[PDB]
């Protein structure tokens, strides 16, 4: 089989269940972009063995002559291309945390939520459609990504950075060298403004890093800022955006919320299980010849796990494909497991809840067509809805 498949909507692909249900606990499939063989987790089980597996390395995946799903390496050439593992080797996981974690959240949440709901009230004092991608997720994301990660953006360079991570990312529809030359823009364009960004007013992260003993150079602070650009903007976007349209097709669980909203964090945990995102996996790389249910993977190769068909596995979750909050199984890996677990979780929580109140508050938001008629970005590696057309 060849990797991706091309499931580019909410619709998930039956390779996926077709794979699961097989016998062998990862299989063999090959990247269609490099055509580097690669292994494929599907099932929940075997996630969690991979993933909490230290000696499957999430670095080593990144390193040059590494097999990989991507027509192209996730960097801009000559770049060190694990920001991450940087800023923790340099010895920031305090300022992370301070900057993603729940002090983070409260700092933020205040504002967050009257955004979300300002938004949503422009919206609803409307005669007839709106976009709630252009006029909702847009606008709270790229807050979000501003205020909280990269410092206060001009319209032009957001719209760069979403574009940049948008081609850099994708797995087809552009050429190759368009997708390099796309981190390299990004690359290019912290190398100039990084430190500019980290004086803006607020408390962004990237001004606690550049703040922070270690003094950070041009070029870290640069790769912290594609760092947070392809991690934090393709992923709220999409993420938003697909969970508006699976709310937007249960009105009777959306009344339930606005009937009880003690139930919204719930039902954000299991958005985060049912509504599909990434449209490849996330990837480890044998430190070491190991072995995985039984299955020999030698040093060198690299295991994939598709967080979708696992969040979908039904050995884990009972009726997989239903969409259920309150359901009382086991924990999603809408953002990962172990080690790597997203640090963005925080944030992502908060505004998506702030998405999710904001509609339960407004019952009667829906569609202006038919999900069948919505319209999807090819080829990109967070799936997105080009519009959501909507209206009361
Ligand atoms: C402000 C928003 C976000 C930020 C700053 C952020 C940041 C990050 C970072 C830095 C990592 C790398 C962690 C590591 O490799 O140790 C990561 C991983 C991850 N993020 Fe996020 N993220 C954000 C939003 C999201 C959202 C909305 C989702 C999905 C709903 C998501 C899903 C994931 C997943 C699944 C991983 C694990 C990847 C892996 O195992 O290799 N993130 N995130
Ligand atoms: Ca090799």
């Amino acid at each position: 089989l060849t990797y991706p498949f091309h499931d580019w909507s909410q619709e998930l692909s039956p390779r996926y269940a077709q794979l699961r249900a097989s016998d062998a606990p990862v299989c063999p499939v090959v990247s269609e972009g490099t055509g580097d063989p690669l292994w494929l987790v599907t099932r929940y089980a075997t996630a969690v063995k991979l993933l909490e597996d230290s000696r499957f390395s999430s670095e080593a995946a990144q390193a040059s002559g590494a097999p990989r799903q991507e027509p192209v390496e996730l960097r801009a050439p000559g770049t060190r291309g694990d920001a991450i593992a940087m800023l923790r080797e340099a010895g920031l996981r305090s300022v992370l945390a301070d900057g993603l974690g729940p002090r983070a959240v409260r700092r933020h949440q205040g504002w967050i939520n009257d955004l979300a709901e300002t938004l949503m009230s422009e919206l609803a004092s409307r005669e007839g459609t709106f976009d709630l991608a252009a006029d909702f997720v847009e606008p709270l994301s790229s807050a979000l990504v501003s205020r909280t990660l990269l410092g206060e953006l001009s319209a032009d360079e957001r719209d760069l950075l979403a574009h940049c991570a948008d081609t850099g990312l994708r797995f087809c529809g552009v050429t190759h060298e368009e997708q390099v030359h796309a981190f390299t823009q990004m690359h290019e364009f912290f190398l100039e403004h990084a430190r500019r960004l980290a004086g803006t007013p607020g408390e962004h992260l990237l001004k606690l890093i550049a703040e922070a003993p270690v003094p950070l150079s041009d070029e870290a602070l640069a790769e912290a800022g594609s760092l947070l650009v392809v991690a934090g903007f393709p992923t709220s976007s999409g993420f938003l955006c697909g969970a508006l349209l699976t709310l937007l097709r249960h009105p009777d669980a959306v009344q339930e919320l606005h009937a009880h909203p003690e139930r919204v964090p719930s039902a954000v945990e299991e958005l985060l299980r049912y509504t599909p995102l990434s449209t490849g996996s996330v990837k480890r790389m044998a430190t070491e010849d190991l072995e995985i249910d039984g299955v020999r993977i030698k040093a060198g190769e690299v295991v994939m796990v598709s967080l979708e068909a696992v969040n979908h596995d039904p050995d884990a979750f009972e009726d997989p494909d239903v969409f259920r909050p309150g359901r009382e199984g086991p924990m999603h890996f809408g953002f990962g497991r172990g080690r790597h677990f997203c640090p963005g979780n925080r944030l992502a929580r908060c505004v998506i809840e702030a998405t999710v109140r904001a509609v339960a508050r407004r019952p009667g938001l829906r569609l202006a067509v038919a999900p069948e008629e919505i319209s999807w970005h090819e080829g990109l590696g967070f799936r997105r809805p080009r519009a959501i057309p909507a209206t009361w």
